[PDB]
């Protein structure tokens, strides 16, 4: 219960200031923990409300515990935001933002599931903001009742989870900040169950202990932990775990800290009425009143939080090992200001220097009963905010020289905030949190408030600027289409970075900057634009089907009337010439002359086969070709026009699964016809030519070919590596890496391996990877297509299916016709 004026006079000695958060999943006790932070040291005030985003304990230490900080200090008071934080991570910016504002964590790992994926991506985060990391073991009642673990099973337990904890550490910090990682016997490692309400320090019992063994805690705290044993019989400490008989020593933490908390669990669980007052009084442990009554858990509990509060353990390890604003800003400034490194601003950062020119960051905004209002809520770097200040509001976007997302304001009122209430105060020096009303419109999540006209803008969140994240799109009732495209149409307009297209498939695709905005853009289409019920999913992947060699024999076909035959054989298009055909090189309305020159020239083809070719298909110029090599065909002529139509139909379809053919070559060896053109109609022809196609591309190990997009990835060094990590899981294949920006990695990878792409990508590179895709090549995939369990067979069998198809496909015997 503090007045604002004592409020004002705690903020005043930012040495004394502890700003940081609890990164911890909520299934670990998070909330409890933070429970029992707030029922010891929480502050309150001596009617509008606001979501709890904050709140601030008020915590007093001995002068000699005082005298341990390697840190400044002035008093033995302290001041400790702590600061609410969501936790849904695989790196999310919002908790980026929630992390920026503080400067020490206390990071919560359970005894028996010790670090979970979360808690560790939210450390790596942390981390990356140069958050120095305190941890908690919490849940070990569970090991001690459930399990009914033994104590050097537990004591191992602890050093394992302290190992990955360190992992972890080790891998992200920064070198310049020295070792940051986390050490039992040094106080930065603490022990208890959230839920029950106890928990402790190596340090706390070697202040128990110090002055009974008859030495400094110093040498009694790093005799509490790790292999340092007591020896009885012999009255000695060493670094042996066993005597020199060769018998087996036990560990002086399992002997001195959990032997009597084993004890303490058996003796009252176990309703030992004798003992528990010897070993209570042992301890100098005193129930009173009605707590003499208790029995067994409540007991217990009443016990425990006697022994050991939980908070006290806590607290200690904020004091004393969590930075203040001043130690942190040092070494935090550059990160955090996008200016010059010596630059009056950074310097003020470095220095948390109140006197200088305003820099307060706006975390994010926090929504209060005040009649849609938010306010907004940040810390103080440098300066001092006023009310009634006239400020520069800086967006994501304000430039020092251009007028982009600059607004110049009067703050209109100053307040802490105290969970979910708010105080007004008159100002607010640098190294505080402090949250800001009338800030409302003039900025929208993250920002930076200074009063410098050469205030350059604090660290702005990346955003991704690419269309990569894409779904398909369709009305579930077939009368709504118009509504749905009409749709589309306005939410293009409406939005710059939403992107919309027909796909390949004949699927209409919406494409957005990210999961979230794709999201956005989605309900809003949904529900606005296009106003009816839509489906959304995976975008079906189109397939090109080829050939890998020639017809192992001649294709023969014959028409319904049986009258007339086709003999043909197809084979491989080069690549570089069905890319010249697509690319405009070699061209259908080309010349047959020229044409044939070029290709006979430059593409290796005989003159003769190049000047006779009679189509192009699909759509009459698609990478595929028929080439007439007959020789005394009387009435070729007239069945022309039918086997170009034909091959258009082939070409369109292919006998794989449908899909159109790409660098196909189809060679019409000899063709028999009956001599009246009654019986050699297009009728007749069509489906002959169709039928001798499909069994020469059979007969010529068909393959499929699948899309492939060139992908261009920016980003930092040391974050490089999770690219290549994914991309080795989806098939990728880097291309190049060039470069005093970042780092720009381009690679292949395959379009139906790309689905979730952005996703892992960010998992992989902790959200530090920007993502661009564009379709680039169709490469072929060497598994059979007819073989269901291959890689080319699965995606098949599942298009076969998805389209009512028999399963299997028809083999190129369905369509030859024996002499
Ligand atoms: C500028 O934005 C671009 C990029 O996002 C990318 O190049 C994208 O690619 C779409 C596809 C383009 C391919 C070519 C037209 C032939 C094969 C087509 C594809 C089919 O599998 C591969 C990619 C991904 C697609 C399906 C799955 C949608 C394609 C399609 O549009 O069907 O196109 C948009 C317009």
């Amino acid at each position: 219960a503090f007045t604002v004026d004592q409020m004002r006079s705690l903020m005043d000695k930012v040495t004394n200031v502890r700003n940081m958060s609890v990164i911890a999943h909520v299934d670990h006790g998070k909330s409890t923990l933070t429970d029992s932070l707030v029922q010891r040291a929480g502050i309150i005030s001596a009617g509008i409300t606001i979501k709890s985003t904050a709140i601030s304990l008020y915590s007093e230490m001995s002068d000699e515990d005082v005298k341990e900080i390697k840190q400044k200090t002035d008093g033995n008071s302290f001041l400790i935001n702590l600061i609410d934080s969501p936790g849904h991570v695989d790196f999310s910016s919002e908790v980026t933002a929630a992390l920026r504002v503080t400067d020490g964590a206390l990071v919560v790992v359970d005894t028996i599931e010790g670090v979970c994926v979360q808690t560790e991506t939210v450390l790596r985060q942390a981390l990356g903001e140069r958050i120095k990391p305190v941890v908690v073991i919490n849940k070990v009642d569970r090991a001690l009742l459930e399990l009914q673990v033994s104590k050097e099973d537990l004591y191992q337990t602890f050093a394992r989870t302290v190992e990955s904890v360190n992992v972890i550490v080790s891998t992200y910090a920064d070198e310049v900040l020295g070792d940051v990682q986390v050490y039992p016997a040094r106080g930065t490692v603490a022990f208890g169950s959230g839920l029950h309400g106890w928990a402790f320090t190596i340090r706390q019992f070697a202040t128990r202990y110090a002055k009974k063994f008859g030495v400094d805690k110093a040498k009694m705290m790093d005799r509490l932990w790790g292999d340092s044993f007591f020896n009885p019989k012999t009255k000695k400490w060493t670094n042996k775990d066993t005597d020199a008989e060769g018998k087996p020593l036990e560990r002086a933490f399992n002997m001195f800290i959990l032997d009597p908390i084993f004890r303490l669990f058996t003796a009252i669980m176990n309703f030992k009425k004798d003992e528990i007052p010897v070993l209570l009084e042992k301890l100098e442990i005193v129930l009173k009143g009605d707590e003499k009554d208790l029995e067994g858990k409540a007991l217990l509990k009443v016990v425990m939080r006697k022994f050991l509060p939980a908070a006290d353990a806590l607290l200690e390890m904020i004091v004393l090992h969590l930075p203040s604003p001043v130690t942190a800003q040092a070494y935090r400034a550059e990160q955090l200001y996008e200016g010059p490194a010596d630059d009056a601003n950074c310097i003020a950062i470095k220095n948390c220097d109140p006197k200088a020119d305003l820099m307060l960051y706006v975390s994010k905004m926090v929504p209060t009963s005040d009649k849609g209002r938010f306010y907004a809520f940040g810390r103080v770097f440098a300066g001092t905010v006023k009310s009634g200040q006239k400020v520069r509001i800086q967006g994501p976007n304000y430039v020092p020289g251009k007028k982009d997302d600059l607004f110049i304001k009067a703050i209109q009122r100053v307040v802490l905030m105290m969970g979910r209430f708010v105080e007004p105060i008159d100002d607010c020096p640098a190294g505080n949190i402090i949250g800001l009303v009338g800030i409302d419109q003039f900025l929208l999540k993250t920002g930076t408030l200074t009063t410098s006209e050469t205030a350059h803008n604090m660290k702005v969140m990346k955003f991704s600027v690419s269309p990569v994240v894409q779904v398909a799109v369709e009305v579930k009732n077939a009368n709504d289409l118009p509504k749905l495209v009409e749709g589309l149409k306005r939410l293009s307009k409406s939005d710059p970075c939403v992107l919309t297209y027909m796909s390949e498939s004949g699927e209409h695709i919406v494409a957005g900057t990210g999961e979230l905005h794709l999201e956005i853009c989605l309900q809003d289409l949904e529900h606005d634009h296009a106003g009816v019920p839509l489906k959304i999913s995976p975008p079906v992947v189109a397939y090109r089907e080829t050939v890998e060699s020639e017809s192992s024999q001649t294709a023969l076909s014959k028409s319904p009337n049986k009258h007339n035959r086709i003999y043909l054989k197809a084979e491989p298009i080069d690549e570089e010439v069905s890319l010249a055909i697509e690319n405009g090189i070699i061209n259908p309305r080309d010349d047959f002359k020229a044409r044939a020159r070029i290709m006979a020239d430059d593409y290796g083809w005989d003159v003769t086969d190049a000047r006779k070719i009679w189509c192009f298909g699909p759509d009459g110029n698609g990478p595929n070709l028929v080439i007439d090599q007959t020789k005394a065909v009387q009435y070729l002529h007239e069945i022309k026009d039918s086997v170009v139509a034909a091959f258009q139909w082939a070409t369109k379809e292919g006998p794989i699964f449908g899909e159109e053919m790409r660098s196909v070559r189809v060679n019409i060896l000899d063709v028999t016809l009956h001599a009246d053109a009654i019986h050699r109609g297009g009728g007749q022809i069509i489906p002959t030519m169709r039928r001798a196609t499909y069994a020469g591309f059979l007969l010529a190990d068909p393959k499929i070919q699948e899309p492939v997009f060139l992908v261009e990835i920016q980003c930092p060094e040391q974050a490089v590596g999770g690219i290549y990590s994914v991309l080795n899981k989806k098939r990728g294949q880097v291309v190049s890496e060039e470069q005093t920006p970042l780092f720009t990695v381009k690679a292949y990878l395959p379009v139906n391996e790309s689905f979730g792409f952005t996703g892992e990508l960010r998992q992989a590179t902790g959200g530090q990877a920007f993502p661009q895709m564009v379709f680039d090549h169709w490469s072929t995939l060497g598994s059979d297509p007819l073989d269901p369990t291959s890689k080319a067979g699965e995606i098949v069998l599942a298009a076969r299916k998805r389209h009512g198809m028999k399963e299997e496909v028809p083999g190129w015997q369905e369509y030859y016709d024996k002499l």
